[PDB]
């Protein structure tokens, strides 16, 4: 019983950080096989993040303009390309810690473990979702950038995120690993907009789910609703449109808790209107929409990784 | 900027998690050097457990009756002791995995990761504090016996807590390292009272200053107190009383933010008398006890680990 906000173990991902120094600037690295990808503002000044032309940045260095340490090995650059917003660094070392990994590009709304680092060395781990205005509330300090996020399937890593700036709201933007921002920022130094955050229906749904499993049932309500009523109520506060594929998804949980997904939605839509009036769930007096359906499954049946 | 709960990377402590098997029970085990730690309860059938009779129970088994893996490495037991309620099982091969390590007995309102294992493989990771009255609020399932909690200064994991056995109640109870329970609890399947569960003061002010930080501050006040009128207020809500040494814990997340203990102690006096007035800090409607002051130095200033 219980239910906590859970992370993936970090133990694979530990392995495969680097610290790259290109000039002065030190940020973090990601070392799969003989390659290195970081954030490609590693070779810009202070002066450079206002206005910065990076393919003409980018000339003005060579291979051994960036050095690599992984802990005390010392990596020996010889090829450097630019894919988008991510510097390729070909190295004269394969990874001898290179788990099974692929690239991801994550849809908003799915959940992802952060690791943290500075200086190439992990800080912490923390779980969080792709907003789906594409930015994420993460945490972060200066020098974190290059951090990564990930899911584990079995034995496969995959990394869908990677860290490269704070905006002036205090929210965090990055990238996928060929270097595509999530969004529509791009990695220089000027006010840049995010747009309406909104909050993420399924995943609400699916803590409920989560609540009702673990004994939280006070907001089971006893009237029903349909689809387009809901989502009328839904779009008034904020809310993501709940379509089919979405009730499709919740169908595992549907089943073991003996709710319909209907029926559910009846139940957040008293939760919208008239509050939780001071009352709880899951120890929480807001609600959360962090939790995909494959994230509540997998912490209540107790799926495991290599 | 952003404040998350955050767990420390736990790839130090994977390496040492293994599987433990005695006659048709399997639960999880701490490989350190030669030893593997697991919960006595291991010996038990699911008859025993109404009112096992541990020194009975064990006479009755021997070094082979006991198979440890650690993932596909068989270990052969070649000796076993009882210590309190932990199994001492000593094996063949030493751990190349073992890091630098020690054994903890923290104290209530200390948080550690948890690092939550199912035959013998990581499922995730999170962090959580002793309550004041030695429980933990963790999600746990059938099989995560010996799962373990710890933290890590530097490179040497401290292992604080090993996870027994969940209360009727849905709360959990373990021992230390050397097998002794937190709390008045014993290893048998029998109703058990956990005490009066209290409000962690010095880890609220902590998460206060931290909402300082990172730039919430609707909730400061102009009026001060003192520590006797405080914990007058406090008592009344199930809070822990401030002492002197709370007061010098706090010192450097005063000094950071320039706000005086006793005048945080005041802003905390009123949202416990007027409450938050559906108001948030840091992303929460309920005060948060599960950051030490420690805790907020780490993730505000960006310590790092091996
Ligand atoms: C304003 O600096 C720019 C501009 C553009 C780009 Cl592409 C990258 C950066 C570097 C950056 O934002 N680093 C940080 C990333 N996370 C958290 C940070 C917290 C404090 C300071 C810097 C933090
Ligand atoms: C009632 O079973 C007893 C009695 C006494 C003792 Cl010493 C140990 C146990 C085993 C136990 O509680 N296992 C579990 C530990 N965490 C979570 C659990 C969730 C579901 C089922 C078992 C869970």
């Amino acid at each position: 019983s219980g239910f906590r906000k859970m992370a993936f173990p970090s133990g694979k991902v530990e392995g495969c950080m680097v610290q790259v120094t290109c000039g002065t600037t030190t940020l973090n690295g990601l070392w799969l096989d003989d390659v290195v990808y970081c954030p490609r503002h590693v070779i810009c000044t202070s002066e450079d993040m206002l206005n910065p032309n990076y393919e003409d940045l980018l000339i003005r260095k060579s291979n051994h303009n960036f050095l690599v340490q992984a802990g005390n090995v010392q990596l020996r650059v010889i090829g450097h390309s630019m894919q988008n917003c991510v510097l390729k660094l070909k190295v004269d070392t394969a990874n001898p810690k290179t788990p099974k990994y692929k690239f991801v590009r994550i849809q908003p709304g799915q959940t992802f473990s952060v690791l943290a680092c500075y200086n190439g060395s992990p800080s912490g781990v923390y779980q969080c979702a792709m907003r789906p205005n594409f930015t994420i509330k993460g945490s972060f300090l200066n020098g974190s950038c290059g951090s990564v996020g990930f899911n584990i399937d079995y034995d496969c890593v995959s990394f869908c995120y990677m860290h490269h700036m704070e905006l002036p709201t205090g929210v965090h933007a990055g990238t996928d690993l060929e270097g595509n921002f999530y969004g529509p920022f791009v990695d220089r130094q000027t006010a840049q907009a995010a747009g309406t955050d909104t909050t993420i229906t399924v995943n609400v749904l699916a803590w409920l789910y989560a609540a009702v499993i673990n004994g939280d049932r006070w907001f089971l309500n006893r009237f029903t609703t349909t689809l387009n009523d809901f989502n009328l109520v839904a779009m008034k506060y904020n809310y993501e449109p709940l379509t089919q594929d979405h009730v499709d998804i919740l169908g595992p949980l549907s089943a073991q808790t003996g709710i319909a997904v209907l029926d559910m939605c009846a139940s957040l839509k008293e939760l919208l209107q008239n509050g939780m009036n001071g009352r709880t769930i899951l120890g929480s007096a807001l609600l959360e929409d962090e939790f995909t359906p494959f994230d509540v499954v997998r912490q209540c049946s107790g799926v495991t990784f290599q």
